């Protein structure tokens, strides 16, 4: 279908109380090192997944491709759609740094039949995002 939006506080509530929901951090290892990661109640920790944004690091290859940032978003969505644990009925919440990268991934994931995809508004660091919403965070490990 189409990607949706969810505030960070509701994303927290959903990953705790919706057994069909997962929270997928799509930030780069680097972004998590700098800012930390979500600290969620214990039972819910296993529902927070990590699919790092599928960056094309090879600058030589990158300079040859049409719209490489779209290839990266498509590749991240393909990896998420291939997670054994979830299917198209799962509620899939995506968390990036500021919002727009998660939006690109969510859009491609919805084209694969995932009808319950949501992006955390503001991401982790952005306006009204995770940190700004006064949710708890912990160092990246």
């Amino acid at each position: 279908g189409y990607a949706g939006e969810i505030t960070a506080a509701v994303a927290l509530d959903t990953v705790v109380n919706d057994p069909s929901a997962v929270l997928i951090d799509v930030r780069a290892a680097r972004e998590k090192e700098a800012s930390g990661v979500p600290d969620v109640p214990g039972a819910a920790s296993s529902k927070v997944l990590e699919v790092e944004f599928a960056a094309l690091e090879d600058k030589k290859l990158r300079s040859q491709l049409k719209d490489p940032s779209f290839i990266e978003a498509q590749t991240t969505a393909l990896q998420i759609a291939s997670l054994r644990r979830i299917g198209t009925g799962s509620k899939v919440i995506l968390l990036d740094r500021y919002g727009p990268q998660a939006e690109a991934v969510a859009r491609e994931l919805a084209k694969k039949g995932y009808s319950r995809v949501y992006v955390v508004t503001g991401g982790f660091d952005g306006r009204a995002g995770w940190i700004q919403s006064k949710l708890q965070i912990k160092p990246f490990t």
